[PDB]
């Protein structure tokens, strides 16, 4: 389901000023990083299974 769609067009106690506004968000490439340990500290390092 590659895209999200919203929509709004007319009357909001307005003066006949209508505007169709579709909101759209499109999902693209997927990326992977190697597994990482982030301490509560904030310091990071690569995580291996034994840890």
């Amino acid at each position: 389901e590659p895209r999200l769609i919203l929509d709004q067009p007319a009357q909001h106690t307005n003066e006949k000023d209508n505007i169709n506004k579709r909101y759209e968000i499109r999902f693209g490439k997927i990326y992977l990083s190697r597994p990482t340990m982030t301490e509560a500290d904030g310091t990071t390092h690569a995580m291996f299974p034994q840890e």
